[PDB]
């Protein structure tokens, strides 16, 4: 059955007002629309998240504060709740947060109701927010909210974070439970945000070994990334037997991102995505980071094509943002001539560590 595409003109307009990524949502949607991919999808208007739905993870104190300042960047309680340079108390930020949370919840509900096997919210994936604090441009953790909605039907949910940054907010939220396993492939290097997610972080208490982290260094390309991803997910699948998947596909790993860390292309990420889709589980697709706006659109458009199993023309079709795609005006991204800093011995060590940990899961 046909993938659900979480979309409304209002939703994109709201997502467009996010101060760190202005107009990104429109560029992503308009490229998908320019490739006519939306015609092959079921378009679903997202619901706005209610106070009660948001409070299934976030505290009432934090949410009431967010609501207050959304109507104010100099409040004395904002520092406590993580509001600052990374998460400015922009006017309307509570509405933008409620829209993105509601969108991912709507995606989850569609999956629960058997409307689709795959549901897409490219504007979601704000995985750093904590129950009571904003963090890393994230004011509300829609990925956690999405997982909590899926928990209505699924007893084993797998969260997979393929983003440059560790999905710390999500991992933390489920650190003590075994119903949700988190798997994160991300850059791990002292001083690099958020600073967590070493391979030794495996969760706590009853959630011990139900958090998986794959610390990766600068320069990694498609082939090695896919090998790492396939070997981990093969072990996770056999060990954990997930019944639903929440997959975050950040674009901030792609060559050309100004963070200039990993050296991936959308084709490489696509392979990881294909590996997960062939499990044929209810899958909630989210975006994430992506700071080269045109490349982020290239990436999520291509990946939408993968979900649909469609091969797209390399030539960017004319559309509202055509000029943003110069000077080559093509869909494909070329890797930078930068060294891969990932030692094959270190990769193997990490993978063996992880296999060791998942052995404990299997024997349980
Ligand atoms: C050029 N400029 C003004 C900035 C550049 C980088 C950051 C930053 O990395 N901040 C730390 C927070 C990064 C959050 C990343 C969100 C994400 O992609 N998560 O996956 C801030 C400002
Ligand atoms: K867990
Ligand atoms: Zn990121």
């Amino acid at each position: 059955l046909v993938p659900v595409y979480i979309y409304s003109p209002e939703y994109v307009s709201m997502c467009d007002s996010l101060a760190k990524i202005p107009k990104r949502a429109s560029m992503v949607h308009s490229l998908i629309e320019a490739y006519a991919l939306h015609k092959q999808m079921r378009i679903v208007k997202p619901k706005v998240a209610s106070m009660e739905e948001m409070a299934t993870f976030h505290t009432d104190a934090y949410l009431q504060h967010l609501q207050k300042v959304s109507q104010d960047d100099d409040h004395p309680d904002s520092i406590e709740y993580g509001l600052g340079y990374d998460c400015p108390a922009t006017e309307g930020i509570f509405d933008y947060a409620a829209a993105i949370g509601g969108a991912t919840i709507t995606a989850a509900q569609c999956l629960i109701d058997g409307m689709c096997k795959v549901a897409i919210n490219w504007s979601g994936g704000w995985h750093h927010a904590k129950k009571d604090e904003a963090s890393g441009f994230c004011y509300l953790n829609d990925a956690v909210l999405g997982i909590l909605r899926l928990r209505r039907k699924f007893e084993r949910i797998l969260y997979v974070n393929l983003d440059l940054h560790h999905g710390d907010g999500v991992e933390d939220a489920f650190s003590f439970t075994s119903k949700v396993m988190t798997v994160s492939l991300h850059k791990f290097s002292p001083g690099f945000f958020p600073g967590t997610g070493d391979v030794s972080d495996v969760g706590l208490g009853k959630g011990r070994y139900y958090s998986v982290n794959v610390p990766i260094q600068d320069g990694i390309q498609d082939e090695k990334y896919y090998q790492i991803c396939e070997s981990v997910l093969k072990e996770v699948y056999q060990a954990f037997n997930p019944k639903a998947v929440v997959l975050q596909l950040g674009a901030d790993t792609i060559a050309g991102d100004p963070m200039c860390s990993f050296n991936m292309t959308p084709v490489g990420i696509g392979k990881c995505l294909k590996y997960i889709l062939q499990w044929q589980l209810a899958t909630l697709i989210l975006g994430g980071g992506g700071y080269n706006l045109a490349n982020t659109a290239r990436c999520w458009t291509y990946l939408t094509g993968v979900i649909l199993g469609k091969t797209l023309s390399s030539e960017i079709p004319d559309h509202e943002f055509f000029t943003a795609y110069g000077p080559d005006y093509v869909l494909e991204i070329t890797p930078s001539c930068r060294p891969d800093r990932n030692e094959p011995h270190r990769i193997q060590q990490i993978l063996n560590y992880i296999k060791g940990n998942l052995k404990h899961v299997v024997i349980e």
